[PDB]
């Protein structure tokens, strides 16, 4: 289970879905990234997968 690196948008929260074989989530994790620039953090714990998906949410107020 190597590292998989994401790049998070400034002022933003990655939220990154793991899927199995039948499309089904297996879990989700999430990065927050409060700077005014993209910055690139790693995953490094995460279950056996087979695709992940990544979103984008702000981190600017409700
Ligand atoms: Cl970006
Ligand atoms: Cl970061
Ligand atoms: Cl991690």
């Amino acid at each position: 289970k190597k590292p998989i690196a994401f790049k998070v948008p400034p002022n933003s929260k990655l939220k990154v879905t793991f899927f199995g074989p039948y499309n089904e989530v297996i879990t989700n994790v999430s990065i927050i990234n409060q700077l005014s620039t993209p910055k690139c953090q790693t995953i490094t714990r995460y279950p056996n997968y087979t695709k992940y998906e990544t979103e984008v949410r702000s981190l600017s107020s409700c």
